[PDB]
């Protein structure tokens, strides 16, 4: 089997992408948050406290012929951005873009933090990380991936996200016509939970290669491209004006420059992210300061290639024995 579902920015920055995806029977449509740095699927609900929905549509598992509670199971999840929610647990049917998933682990949400209820466009989340990240206690839940593996005709899931468009979340085959060349795979550590390897460098604009192991996820679930300080003091070095502040909360510069390109390197392959993908807008309304995307990760623990850079490729999640990454330009 196969799935194909076209994937839509929420807003006019791509600060996020939605995904329709039906739960239950007679189907539910929710638009749901594909994020390969998490491993829940979690929804807005019948269950959510009324006052944390504000414009979401909501599964309601009493409408559902499929639904099942699991009993006594519970979940409660944290994100990097500070965001949570926590709940209780449902199993049934959830298909996205034509493929089919039966006794999938659907998260009702209870509660939901004031940036997701503040987001009338996210209904919630479906995790593409790997399983064992997953928070339902006390027994772990596969995500809608996992389950599908072994009836895909191949064990692998696709990004294709676009700038300032929708893109595709493909599941099961690699359309061969939806990128440019040819596909570099590297290799993927699941040691951390994650879909985590290691880029081989980076140029910034018409600057020479430089080879530096850096190691990140790959994650559809964040906006912005997080990356080494050095690296990332290297970029903005050369446009004028840009500098870090510390009230914005990261590198900032004037709405008027040309941003050079950033390039990564994978395997001996290289990505390139053109500089327009690297503006983030006005800081606030009718400023003439803008957010840079890409951004230091110190703090964070870990490097994160986020929608910034996925999006300037075509990028495979391979989830056979030995997972690994594959990256195409397009």
């Amino acid at each position: 089997s196969t799935g194909s579902a076209t994937t839509t920015p929420i807003d006019s920055l791509d600060d996020a992408y939605i995904t329709p995806v039906q739960i239950g029977t007679p189907a539910q449509t929710l638009n749901l948050d594909f994020d390969t740095g998490s491993s829940d699927l979690w929804v807005f609900s019948s269950e959510t406290t009324a006052s944390e929905v504000d414009g979401q549509t909501i599964y309601t598992p009493s409408k559902s012929t499929t639904a099942k509670l699991l009993s006594g199971a519970t979940w409660s999840i944290s994100y990097g951005d500070g965001s949570s929610s926590s709940g209780d647990v449902y199993t049934d049917t959830v298909s996205v873009g034509g493929l089919t998933v039966t006794g999938q682990a659907v998260e009702s949400a209870k509660k939901v933090s004031s940036s997701f209820t503040e987001d009338s466009t996210i209904d919630g989340l479906l995790g593409l990380a790997f399983s064992t990240l997953n928070t339902v206690s006390p027994t772990q839940q596969k995500t809608f991936f996992d389950n599908a593996k072994a009836s895909l005709d191949s064990p692998v899931f696709t990004a294709d996200l676009g700038y300032h468009a929708p893109g595709t979340y493909n599941f099961g085959f690699i359309d061969t016509t939806a990128y440019t060349g040819s596909i570099t795979y590297t290799a993927v550590s699941t040691k951390q939970g994650f879909w985590e390897w290691t880029s081989t460098g980076y140029a910034v604009g018409s600057g020479t290669f430089k080879s530096t192991s850096i190691d990140g996820i790959a994650d559809t679930g964040t906006t912005l491209l997080y990356l080494p300080a050095t690296v990332v003091s290297a970029y903005w070095a050369q446009v004028s004006g840009a500098k870090s502040s510390s009230s914005v909360g990261g590198y900032v510069f004037p709405c008027s420059a040309t941003l050079p390109s950033f390039t990564f390197g994978v395997g001996s392959a290289r990505i390139v992210i053109p500089g327009d993908y690297i503006d983030f807008g006005p800081i606030s309304t009718g400023s003439s300061s803008c957010f840079g995307g890409i951004q230091s990760s110190a703090g964070i623990g870990i490097n994160i290639f986020g929608d910034v850079a996925l999006k300037a490729a075509f990028v495979v999640f391979n989830g056979a024995t030995t997972p690994t990454l594959g990256f195409a330009s397009k």
